[PDB]
């Protein structure tokens, strides 16, 4: 049976600057929920809750990975500096949390360093997000007079006699305290009934408002993420910290608590499936971090979403479209590994040494087939060419790229040793070359990023083409005539057989299709792919000895050189769909960029103190795009971008393109 329920499980993460002391404040938690008074997740406990913590990437860019690990995490404690409250990077991330509902409560740490400011700090929620925060705490003294913390939820006050956590006294609220108390608490009921109209009718309605009312009604808002509580303390210190961990508790949604994750069947992508936690339902989990451990070997940590699963068992990865045997299990404690049978939905593990199972790949069970990540349109849109600078270096390169794939599944490698990587836009690249070069020590070249154009035709045109040979010993004969026509943007490659009579004969005509889709692959203006174009085979030739499957093959690559005379091809451009959240006043100098990139904008929104602008911008022109993001919004706005259309380059542009590929 199950140690800890769905109920009494908390799955978080930790958001804070570095200058905020993100890694005190998770050393110290990781102290206090262990059992003696770095892991993808900790498997901790608090007051009778299993609690889950979660790492969180440090990055000032949204990426694959930072939306991966929102989904994977249910609640979050987001830490301020005291000193200075909401920072930029602060910012950016917060935002990124409120779009993806997950639940928060602050810590304002750092209560004792020079320049703390309680109510500063607050205010910066207020005016940076507009975010709905208030108190649930309130300190007594700042800097080197931080001495006490007044919980305003059951009007007690606890005061600090060292620097180590122990020896806590309860006393009461200070006699000159207990007005601005007072004051703080009726502030709290205030910003919650906001949200509430029963709580609004009872404080208006000047009724007595008890602690369990007020937990009660703190929770919902909480776990609705319509309020934020607002806690104080010092980390390094040990003041405040057991009382953030029992707000973790009493605020901070269980796995049934938030929206349930969604994904689609293998089997038709556009039927949608929720996955909801709920132990008697079909096995579904995401995994979530590679790791390699020089004891136990390989390591995949995955999160359960929906029902159970057993060690000794066997599942589907559905996203490989493998069977899989789950051979053992672990869970990471601070100071312990240990050995479990099962995972229950809610839950977090790490499964031993799978075979074919890596990062962002879905399990469920062997009869079914959910899928809980995928992109809808996974072609790399943009490649690099790495050189390695010797054979010691293409060896460590060979290993290098197959751990890479284990740990992202957003890029494609192709390997005469020269490496052609392909990825989702200019930072996913560089990140992935900065990994290579740093922590595989592979010394390389690395080339300029380039775009991944396409060609199509603009008008039609009848042709023949005509293959006669006898090199060397016999002879060789294959005769088509094809109508080539445009098709619609995105439509793709259509081919008709309009051949009656055997004019061409039926063995030789998947030939003629198998021959033209190859030689569209290598274009015919400036070297890329040629799409939506539509061939339709009419009339030709043939003999009963001298055809051959390859005959017609070159007779229909032949037939498509002459189309490209005739049928006014072009170059293509892949067009993103640019999604830009930002506080309002910069509206100005966002779309003025966006015009200046031969950018388009269609809808934009307001949410709380933000735009929110739907852009769509050639790739080509996306470079430094996360620079002049951060300059033109002092570093709080945000963006993502994602393949959205093929259109056609302008006529001076092209004209570059195939000059440049001319030498
Ligand atoms: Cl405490
Ligand atoms: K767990």
């Amino acid at each position: 049976a199950r140690e800890f329920s769905l109920e009494k499980t908390r799955n978080i993460g930790i958001m804070a600057h570095i200058d905020a002391g993100k890694t005190t404040t998770t050393e110290r938690i990781l102290y206090y929920t262990g059992r003696i008074h770095t892991s993808a997740a900790t498997t901790a406990a608090w007051e009778g809750h299993r609690v889950n913590i979660i790492d969180t990437p440090g990055h000032v860019d949204f990426t694959v990975e930072v939306e991966r690990s929102l989904r994977v995490l249910d609640g979050a404690v987001t830490v301020l500096d005291a000193q200075s409250g909401v920072e930029p990077q602060t910012e950016t991330v917060w935002r990124q949390a409120t779009t993806y509902g997950v639940p928060r409560i602050v810590f304002v740490n750092k209560m004792d360093k020079l320049g703390a400011n309680f109510e500063y700090s607050v205010s910066t929620l207020h005016d940076r997000l507009q975010a709905n925060a208030a108190p649930i705490q309130l300190p007594i003294g700042a800097e080197d007079e931080f001495e006490a913390i007044i919980d305003l939820v059951e009007m007690k006050c606890f005061k600090y006699t060292n620097d180590l956590g122990t020896e806590i006294e309860e006393i009461e609220i200070p006699e000159d305290h207990l007005d601005r108390a007072e004051e703080a608490r009726a502030s709290l009921i205030e910003a919650v009934a906001e949200t509430s109209d029963e709580l609004m009718e009872k404080y208006l309605g000047d009724e007595e408002i008890s602690v369990s009312e007020l937990k009660e009604a703190i929770r919902q808002a909480t776990t609705n993420v319509e309020f934020y509580p607002v806690l104080c303390g010092t980390a390094f210190k040990n003041k405040g910290v057991q009382l953030m961990l029992d707000a973790v508790i009493d605020y901070l949604p269980s796995p049934l608590d938030v929206k349930p994750i969604i994904g689609h069947r293998a089997s038709n992508p556009e039927e949608e499936v929720i996955a909801k936690a709920d132990d008697s339902a079909e096995f579904a989990a995401l995994a979530f971090k590679v790791m390699t451990d020089p004891y136990v070997g390989k390591l995949t940590f995955f999160r359960v979403y929906s029902g159970t699963m057993t060690s000794g068992s066997y599942v589907k990865n559905s996203t490989k479209g493998k069977r899989e045997r789950v051979g053992r299990l672990l869970q990471m404690h601070a100071n312990s590994r240990q050995e479990i049978d099962t995972v229950y939905s809610g839950d977090i593990a790490a499964a031993v040494g799978l075979k074919d199972t890596g990062t962002g790949d879905t399990l469920c069970g062997e009869k079914n087939d959910i899928i809980l990540e995928s992109m809808e349109f996974p072609e790399p849109v943009i490649h690099l060419s790495v050189e390695p600078k010797s054979k010691a270096d293409q060896d460590k390169m060979t290993q290098a790229l197959v751990k890479l794939q284990e740990e992202d599944p957003t890029f494609h490698a192709h390997t005469t040793g020269q490496v052609i990587i392909g990825g989702m836009g200019e930072l996913h690249l560089d990140i992935l070359v900065d990994r290579m070069k740093k922590e595989f020590n592979v010394e390389c070249n690395v080339g300029a990023p380039m775009v991944s154009y396409r060609e199509t035709f603009k008008s039609s045109a009848q042709v023949q083409g005509k293959f006669s040979r006898q090199s060397g010993g016999r002879g060789q004969y294959g005769d088509v005539h094809i109508e080539f026509t445009p098709n619609e943007t995105g439509a793709g490659f259509e081919f008709e057989n309009a051949i009656v009579g055997g004019v061409v004969p039926r063995e030789y005509i998947p030939s003629v299709e198998a021959g033209l889709k190859d030689a569209m692959e290598n274009g015919v203006l400036a070297g890329y792919p040629l799409i939506d174009v539509k061939a339709k085979l009419y009339d030709g030739s043939y003999h009963d000895v001298d055809s051959s499957e390859m005959a017609f093959k070159i007779a229909a690559s032949l037939a498509l050189k002459e189309a490209a005379k005739k049928c006014d091809p072009v170059i293509l451009e892949p067009m993103m769909k640019v999604t830009i959240e930002m506080p309002e006043e910069y509206m100005g100098d966002i779309m003025g960029d966006v015009t200046s990139r031969r950018g388009r904008v269609d809808g934009m929104e307001p949410r709380g103190n933000a735009q929110v602008v739907n852009a769509y911008v050639p790739l080509s022109e996306m470079f430094g795009y996360a620079t002049s993001l951060r300059s033109n919004t002092q570093g709080r706005g945000t963006y993502t971008m994602y393949f959205d259309h093929y259109a056609e380059v302008p006529k001076s542009i092209a004209e570059d393109i195939i000059k440049k590929n001319k030498g």
